[PDB]
Parts: structure tokens; C-alpha cells; sequence
């Protein structure tokens, strides 16, 4: 009968996708908060990174009961160490842009926000593929225990 | 047994949380669509300004129903009649803003919008406050029903 | 009882309304990476339009197995090509942009984009009245096998 036993990979590798696809915007409004001349526009991305933020905290207590093998759960860890890197990188060129300090928020940008965004990318990249190897052996055995 | 009636309290919680967030970021964008130099990026804003209304009704309509008890249906009431108000002031500054009245649009984003989403935004974090309040007794109860 | 046979209707019509909001923000995105002075935010706004074209995509899979009358998946079918088309030119204008051609970008917005926005507007406003018919007979006759 319809086996709805493949919601939970299913959701896992939908969140995960949607949290890579998120951090690429991050990457592309932080840049604008670092570079842009126009005031009204830099706090309102900067409101928005504040509002995601919290998107984001979210999303993770909802995925983490469910990451439960090895491999995934060794990815996750460095994830979370990265993400503090990065969130600390993120607000400092806000905070430095919030204060007229634009040559120091483009200088911390590039020297300290982009690799930490790199790194924390790379580490959702191996969870997503990770995750679809994993959806595909659970769909494959779920077929040969309705076969 | 794992006692799934926590998830009408922590449902409303997340949503009015999330609903505080969602009104900071758009006192942000309201504040550029009345500042910005840039007239495609401030079309952009209230456009998506025009969908975020939605979204937030649509919240409303989620939530009302599980809001039952006296002080929390007095707030939903106040916080419906301060939208009134806000949702007017945000789109007069829209309007004023389209229609190359830049100094009115700044005129009442200070002198009517910023003090309706003050007000706003006090509704609604005495709001959250108290379904933390609540989500909290009825999580001791449960627990004393499974005691 | 209550009569929970009511939610494939109105997820499909909820679906359906956020999708044609959608749909308007994207016609003042699009408008403002072809039109903007500002190139970091120009950046940032084809960043989030890669973001919303997978969001749509995903609503796309959520609704197709629910719509199965021959009015409907004949707009439905209709909506997908003329989607093509659309993201072929909203791509195309952003492409430009990015590459310093802003004389085309705003030529192919004009002349290919707002013409395939128009048709994709007029046939997500055709599936959502069909699905407000649709679900209103549902409910009627919902009530009358509680009747």
C-alpha cells in the first residue's frame, strides 16, 4: 500500500536544500550591506538578515531530531561551529556599516564573511548530497519491504 | 507516552514570534520605500509590501481560532484595531511615495506610521510574553497529567 | 462531524493565491535588476529571484497530483509553458544586466519579459477563480452529505 514511510528523508533533504538555497541569498545581501551608498536600503537588508536569522534557528530545531547517523551528525557539528563564525562575520559588516565604517565592513566582508560563507556552503553541500544517498537507499528498501 | 498537546500552544508561539519579527523588518521597508533616492527598488518594496499583507492575514485567519482565553483575546482585538491604523499609514506613505510626494511620504512615516508600529509592536510582544506564560502552564500540566 | 474533506480544496486555492502574489512581486523585482543604478543590489535581487524559482518549482510538485479536472489541467498545462517563456526572459534580462548591459536588459524586460509576466498573470488569475468554483461546489455538497 502507499508507504508514507519516505516523509522523513523527504522533508530532511527538502529543509537542507532550502538552507543552502537561503545562505547563496545571505552571500548576496551581505555584499549589499557592505557595499551599497544607499542608507534606508542597508538597514532594511540588515533588518531582513535579522528576521532570517531567526528563520534559520528554527529550521535547525526542527531538523536536528532527525539527523541521527554518523556521517550527517559529524556534518552537522562542523555546521554549527561555522555558523557561529559566519553570524559573527555577517553582523560585524553590519555593525560596521551601521556606524559609517564602509571601508572596514568591505574589508571584513571579503577578508572574514566570504570564506566563513564558503566553508559553511561546502558543509551544506556534503549534507545534501549525503542526504539524497541516504533518501534513495531508504526508497529503494522501503521498495523491497513492500516487494 | 509522548504527549503531542503541547503543539496548539507552541503553534500559536511560533507564529505570533515569527509575527513580531515579520512587523520589524517591515517598519525597515516602509522607512526605505519613504527615504530611497532609487524609484525601481522602492516599487520592488511595495510590492512586496502588497504581498506581505497577505501572508499576515492569512496568519490572522490561522490563528484567531486558537485564541480563546480572555487577556490574549483582548490583545488580538487591540492588535486588530492598531493594523487598521498601521496598514493605513504604511500605505499612505506607499501611495504618497508613487505619486513623487517624497516629503509627505517622510512627513507620516514619522508622524503616523513609526508611532502605529510602535504600538503595534507593544501589542504584540505583550502578546507573545503572555502565550509563553501560557505554553509554559499548560507544559507543566501535561506533564502532570502524565505524572 | 467536522468535516476536514474541505482541506485539498483550500490548500490548492491557498497555494494558488500566494502563487499569483508571487508572481507580482516578481514583475517589480525583475523591473529593478533591469532599471537600478545600485549593482550590489541588483546582485542581491537575481540572488533571491534563483531562491523563488525553486520555492515556485516545489509549490509546482505540491500542486500538480491535485489538480485533475480537465479545465484545470488544461490552464494548468498552459501555465507551464507560458512559465518557460517567462523564466527564459526574466534570466535573459538579468543576465544582461550582470554582463553591463542595461540598454538590452531593459529592451528585453519591455519587449519579451512583461508580455510572458502578463500571460502567466492571466492564467494563474483563470486557475484561481476555477478553484474558488471548484471549492465552493465542494463545500456545497460537502454540506449536503452532512445534511
Amino acid at each position: 500500500a502507499t508507504q508514507q514511510m519516505m516523509q522523513e528523508p523527504l522533508t530532511k533533504e527538502r529543509l537542507i536544500s532550502d538552507w543552502n538555497s537561503n545562505v547563496s541569498v545571505a552571500v548576496a545581501r551581505t555584499t549589499a550591506i557592505a557595499k551599497s551608498s544607499d542608507a534606508s536600503l542597508v538597514q532594511f537588508l540588515a533588518a531582513d538578515a535579522a528576521a532570517t536569522t531567526k528563520s534559520t534557528a528554527n529550521v535547525l530545531k526542527q531538523i536536528e531530531p532527525l539527523i541521527t547517523q554518523p556521517a550527517e551528525r559529524e556534518i552537522l557539528d562542523k555546521i554549527m561551529q561555522v555558523r557561529k563564525t559566519y553570524i559573527a562575520s555577517r553582523d560585524k559588516v553590519s555593525q560596521l556599516k551601521a556606524d559609517g565604517m564602509a571601508e572596514e565592513a568591505e574589508s571584513t566582508l571579503i577578508n572574514s564573511y566570504v570564506p566563513a560563507a564558503q566553508g559553511y556552503l561546502k558543509l551544506l553541500g556534503e549534507l545534501l548530497n549525503l542526504q539524497r544517498a541516504s533518501l534513495d537507499a531508504k526508497a529503494a528498501e522501503v521498495e523491497q519491504i513492500e516487494s
